[PDB]
């Protein structure tokens, strides 16, 4: 198996379906990456997450730095041991949570911040981020960038973008300086530029000049609304190299995913299926449902009557309703498993429909049913 | 509150209803005692057992001797701390499980036996049994007797009975020798004599001459069938003192209980509700049901449609079916809670119907419905 090989098997308009081959396994694209945590009794088992169809999971570098720390994870054998997951793992850079969760100092050098847990001091930079992602042992490494809060002025958007591109070169060089990392992992760069077309083009040109294994679209899913997100994708994705994966970070709802694949995105991550499952919300082909609703108390149908997941083969809405209303952790576990599996089945229908040249029809059929809400 | 005061509030034929007042609480009679264990995550919580209506629980001295030992329980504060149960506790003597589970030596002195767990040596006798029950701190203490295996010859029945009566006097004197025990606990004697009327009368006369706070009918529920058990109760219970409680050890099924109250029994214990709940069997007014049966998979009714228990207010047969079939421990916990509560509701209907002078009608109505099995 190679370090990183992206092959496009079929196209329909801007949509693509194919595979990323890595040493730890094959990733089918378009791909949804669930957000991983430590393998403990409070989370789904990794064998359960794999059985839902996930080919790769995501780790948050910022949270792993704060607890238990990347040095400790490295001593435990790396993130694959820590998470009980032997297939590919993508790590984000840590920078987005720095802006939104932590911040002592900020400059072109990097950032110093305090842990929201215990007040300890931590530092991130292109060089430090790549080194920490090396300690975590991840397979896909994200360049460290600077996020611009939403909404952003044209000036703050241009300056964060230009800093992100200098930091993207520094991330590239840091990654290349460690043979063990450069020969075994892959590195993605992140396009910035907010809603501004010339800034997005500037960013894409800089990233393609540096050269990366894949290209992420950053700066979206931060409050802008789906219509504006789609308009930005309309011109932004064609600016990225066609023969490399396109990754939309932090997206999103099922209809966000469908519309983004229509616009050339190959990879997605979101906490939404897990967060919804813990809050008693299930995704279905007829839209999301709130299982606590009284109308489900005697509903013998599964959460979704077409879903193939292990939960829907066995459990009725009525019984999941009973568990959730009682506060039984089993209820949240079943809804979370179903939601992650539903997302993987959405990706599979997307892949199959592109392969057969009927994805445009699938997207229209999907929206008509998802928004009618005849659950 | 007194040490031990039995008051009969109402009678119907041989049936009685009333109260036993003890220092740790009031016991409503006829009473069902669930069999207790240590308060851990593997068992129902003691607050759950109390909420089902139980006024008193039973501890098995033999099992407590083997693990963790009565000395350890005493150091932990006694059985009330160990079991998380601050109301009355009855302990059996240990002797029945010696015959049926353990046996190095046996004589008029007592018995020596080996633990089926670790092979260690233990000793029981009237004096040792009463002392161990003192270490356990129980409120109702059972005299130590000799069980005769079923079926028993007239000779083996007479010799075990006569030994049990000499041991009953020794139990009385041992109990009286410890002021802390004699002033705060109560002591029951056990009638033996197998199916033989003259031996039962001999036994009763000996026990009444010694004098006890209550009188148990031993030697039944060991394979004899309900008809023979009832015939023995017919002549055996009237031999015991009328103004003291009558305790039928190890009984039993709901119809056993009803028929025994018709024959003058005031107290019962059985592992049946707990064993059934762990094996997916629920007691109902229409007879027991096997919840794994396919006919319950979409049955939205509770386990029993008249049962007041917390489980039946919330959970359907369908959902308990789902839990049991999945092997989820919650399923066994819910069925066990329901079964113990059903037993307490049976005792309450028995008490109310005796009070109102309609118990004979209740028993006939109960049998007609319980054995029709229109569940
Ligand atoms: O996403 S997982 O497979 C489930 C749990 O969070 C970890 O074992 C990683
Ligand atoms: O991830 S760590 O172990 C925690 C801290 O930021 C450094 O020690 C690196
Ligand atoms: O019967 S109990 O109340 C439940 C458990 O066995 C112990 O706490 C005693
Ligand atoms: O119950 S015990 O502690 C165990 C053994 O039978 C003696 O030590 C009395
Ligand atoms: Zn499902
Ligand atoms: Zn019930």
């Amino acid at each position: 198996r190679p370090r990183f090989s992206f092959s496009i098997a079929a196209r329909e308009g801007k949509a693509r379906t194919g595979t990323i081959e890595m040493k730890r396994g094959v990733i089918r694209t378009p791909a949804f990456m669930p957000v991983g945590t430590a393998a403990t009794v409070k989370a789904l088992k990794p064998e359960t997450v794999r059985a839902t169809g996930a080919d790769i999971i995501l780790g948050n570098t910022y949270h792993l730095m704060l607890r238990p720390g990347a040095e400790r994870i490295a001593k435990l054998g790396g993130l694959h041991s820590f998470m009980g997951w032997d297939r590919p793992i993508l790590t984000d850079s840590g920078g987005y949570q720095v802006m939104s969760l932590s911040l002592t100092k900020q400059s072109e050098e990097g950032v110093t911040f305090k842990s929201h847990l215990d007040g300890s001091r931590h530092m991130l930079s292109p060089e430090r981020s790549i080194e920490i992602q090396h300690l975590l042992g991840s397979d896909i490494v994200m360049a460290f960038d600077e996020s611009t809060p939403y909404p952003a002025t044209p000036s703050r958007a241009a300056s964060s973008m230009e800093r992100s591109m200098r930091w993207a070169k520094r991330s590239r060089d840091a990654f290349d300086s460690r043979k063990e990392q450069a020969e075994n992992a892959a590195l993605f760069g992140i396009q910035q530029g907010s809603v501004f077309e010339n800034l997005r083009q500037q960013s894409a040109d800089a990233l393609a000049e540096i050269g990366f294994d894949g290209y992420a679209v950053g700066g979206l899913a931060v409050g802008e609304g789906q219509d504006e997100m789609f308009r930005v994708l309309d011109f932004s994705v064609p600016m990225l190299p066609d023969d490399k994966p396109h990754y939309l970070m932090g997206v999103g709802k099922p209809d966000d995913i469908v519309g983004a694949v229509e616009r050339g995105i190959d990879m997605f991550d979101s906490v939404l299926p897990t967060r919804s499952g813990r809050n008693g919300q299930a995704f279905t082909w007829d839209g999301p449902i709130n299982i606590r609703n009284a109308r489900f108390s005697e509903d013998l149908k599964p959460l979704d009557s077409e879903c193939h997941c292990a939960v829907c083969q066995k459990w009725s809405r009525a019984c999941i309703h009973a568990l959730i209303r009682a506060g039984e952790i089993l209820g949240a576990m079943l809804m979370t498993e179903h939601n992650i599996a539903f997302y993987q089945q959405l990706m599979q229908k997307i892949r199959d429909s592109i392969s057969e040249g009927r994805f445009s029809q699938f997207a229209q059929d999907f929206r008509a049913r998802y928004f009618a809400r005849n659950s």
